[PDB]
């Protein structure tokens, strides 16, 4: 089980006001170091967000959380369900601002909520230095969907933050899973959202992404396809070439006609696309939402290698390609799947 910690410095808060926090496992046995950030959408507005308190509360609040939790896929401590890091300290970060992890925007006297995502994770970074991740050799920061993209956008920054302090020696590294969307013409008539989210939560893009898109065009930093470019971390992708969550903004579900078949095939292609010039990638042939950290993520494979395997071969690339050992792995068949290995 992982254990509560709320932040100390109680002014890095959730959307409501109450203290942000974080799960933690130790394992002193090791120097590596896993942050997981949670997703879970988002809101923008006012009324929506008003929406979000009322039925999704624990997104918004930490007044409610239960006081440990049960760590499961790459969170768990257990070989048969982990063989890729079953021994490392596990950190779970729980996703209670409602920005994609981008917000700079305390609750004050003209903002009815706090939008802090950003912040959180550098401060559960400082905090957690003092407690033993002072002497890690490697922290990957991963994270599933809104977290995933949560990756992206502050993976750069962490490495930032722990060269500022003094330790130039951890090296950071991201693992984004379901995170790439893209920015597509949907099949019935959702950029907008998040245009508008920016501006309501002050949130925050890479530096070297900023640079390129210019002022008030910062949402095309929330794709990764474009913001992964700008990065110098190392980071690996995972992703579903037919993703659930990107469908459901497409205006899809699932006798499906020539028109419907068309969009799907190529929707599959845009991604194999986008994805070429990423060498550390996992992305399947399925129709599905999120992998690291449900129980059963070992089973699914891509040629026949499995995606804790893909990280270790990711691992043993950071000390060019190794034998039998791949990093990149992308399926190439057209249908969702096709890959007889998809989840259920
Ligand atoms: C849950 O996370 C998101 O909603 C999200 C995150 C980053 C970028 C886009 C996002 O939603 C989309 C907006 C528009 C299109 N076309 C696809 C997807
Ligand atoms: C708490 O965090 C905020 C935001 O990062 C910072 O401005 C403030 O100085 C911190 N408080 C203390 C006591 O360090």
């Amino acid at each position: 089980d992982l254990r509560l910690h709320l932040l100390l410095n109680t002014s890095v808060t959730c959307n409501d006001g109450s203290p942000a926090g974080y799960y933690l496992k130790e394992s002193r046995g090791s120097r590596r170091w896993l942050l997981f950030l949670e997703g879970g959408w988002y809101c923008f507005n006012r009324e929506n967000c008003d929406s979000r308190y009322d039925t999704m509360r624990r997104l918004m609040s930490s007044r409610d959380w239960p006081r440990t939790r049960t760590g499961t896929g790459i969170l768990s401590s257990q070989p048969e369900e982990n063989p890729y890091w079953w021994n490392a300290n596990m950190v779970f970060i729980p996703y209670c601002s409602s920005d994609v992890w981008s917000g700079a925007s305390s609750k004050s006297e003209k903002n009815e909520y706090a939008f802090m995502g950003a912040l959180i994770i550098q401060e559960v970074v400082r905090e957690l230095l003092g407690r033993g991740l002072s002497g890690a050799k490697v922290l990957l920061l991963a994270g599933s969907s809104a977290g995933g993209t949560g990756v992206l956008l502050n993976v750069d920054r962490v490495a930032e933050q722990l060269e500022k302090l003094g330790y130039p020696a951890i090296q950071v590294r991201g693992l984004a899973d379901s995170g790439w969307f893209l920015d597509n013409k949907q099949y019935r008539h959702p950029t907008e959202a998040i245009r508008r989210g920016i501006r309501y939560w002050n949130g925050v893009v890479p530096e070297r992404c900023r640079r390129q898109f210019q002022e008030g065009e910062e949402w095309n930093c929330f794709f990764g396809y474009k913001v992964y470019p700008t990065l110098r971390s190392p980071v690996f992708v995972v992703q579903w070439l037919f993703d659930e969550a990107q469908l459901t903004v497409d205006n899809v579900h699932l006798p499906v006609q020539e028109g419907l078949r068309l969009y799907i095939q190529n929707l599959g292609r845009e991604l194999r696309h986008t994805l070429k010039d990423v060498p550390a990638s996992f992305a399947p042939a399925c129709l599905s939402h999120e992998i690291i950290i449900r129980s059963h993520w070992t089973d699914v494979q891509v040629k026949g290698t499995s995606l804790p395997r893909a990280l270790h071969c990711w691992d043993r690339s950071l000390h060019t390609p190794l034998k039998g050992c791949p990093v990149h792995l992308v399926d190439s068949c057209p249908w969702p799947h096709c890959n007889p290995s998809c989840p259920t």
